[PDB]
């Protein structure tokens, strides 16, 4: 497809293109990619990850700054003319990035320092703690090893049962905003507990919170 | 539980409260709600939908502007003092509203306009049991045919305004609970009453 016909001098937009021509651009992209000619410059339109939006690239090599910028402007125009809401692909990406934020992704920033501080406070030297329990409760569910510095974490928001994790692993889970490996809930301060707040219960076969 | 002791004159903040008192506030909210006394004014602290954040309301009726604003300032302070990041509940709600956006929530504005346009095209009327709309429970003046689901073949007559209301509020299909989509909307000539089935069926 060529759009040189619709070019205009001294400005960064093209003339009123007829819809059927744009539909053919959308078809050529929907196949794979659409190669548009402007002046005698190549631009490649590919369909974006979101349905109905299109993204342009400039197949260029060693061209003049003027040509680069003008080309980019024409891509912006083509993108706006093709896309829903007259958006550029960049704007589309920003909006989609906003959409793709998840529960607690923004509110974790405020809770983080408190949470890390609580981990830091609650962490203990495992071998000094002289835990009389079976090997399985000595090993972290993330590292699959006995940690040197260990931290007790509850199985869920309201669980009376906690497990021993590697401090570094807990720090990694919190810093990556990862879900609790069992409950899949967001990890929160109240889940973290100090060595003296939990005891091994032989009949339940688990560390239980103190009464 | 009272914070008047920690009040300060001519300003919107309280004195350095001792943590054990705040813990008791957190307990009283964690139960249900905590009733705080400030001056001789009631404020109710509830835990927000997000864990770790707290929201204050002023149980008031016909009180002085001064009292309203001062009360609200004290709620702002209490909220900031209690909440993570020193945020107000409002700010929390804004952040959470940002988080709660879903795929296509910003980018789908054209599907509303397309849907409304299709309703507009498909609606039929006078104006230059199967008669009554399942939403309005009335016979509409301007009616529109909508399919019971994505692949139903059976449609019902709705009030145009009701369909506009469903689409504008992004509401689920009242029967199938699917998202309402253009293909579900059909024009008068695409459906016929079938006596044996007792329903409007799509054309063959
Ligand atoms: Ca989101
Ligand atoms: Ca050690
Ligand atoms: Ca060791
Ligand atoms: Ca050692
Ligand atoms: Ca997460
Ligand atoms: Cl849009
Ligand atoms: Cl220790
Ligand atoms: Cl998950």
């Amino acid at each position: 497809v060529d759009l040189t016909p619709y070019i205009l001098p001294g400005v960064s937009f093209l003339s009123d293109i007829p819809q059927e021509t744009l539909s053919e651009i959308r078809n050529q992209t929907i196949r794979g990619e659409a190669q548009i000619r402007l002046g005698e410059l190549m631009v490649s339109i590919r369909p974006m990850q979101v349905n109905g939006y299109f993204m342009g690239s400039l197949n260029q090599d060693g061209l003049s700054n003027d040509n680069i910028q003008i080309g980019l402007q024409y891509i912006e125009h083509i993108e706006r003319t093709l896309n829903h809401g007259s958006l550029t692909s960049r704007e589309v990406t920003v909006l989609r990035e906003i959409e793709m934020l998840e529960n607690m992704d923004l509110l974790s920033n405020y809770q983080l320092e408190e949470l890390l501080d609580k981990i830091e406070v609650c962490a203990f030297n495992v071998e000094h703690a002289q835990l009389q329990v079976p090997e399985s409760l000595r090993t972290c569910p993330v590292t699959l090893c006995e940690p040197e510095d260990g931290v007790f974490m509850r199985n869920s928001m309201n669980s009376n049962v906690c497990m021993l994790y590697d401090k570094m692993a807990l720090i990694h889970l919190v810093k990556t905003r990862a879900a609790h490996p069992l409950s899949r809930e967001s990890i929160a301060v109240s889940m973290i507990v100090g060595r003296d707040n939990a005891a091994f219960d032989p009949d339940r076969g688990n560390f239980v919170l103190k009464n």
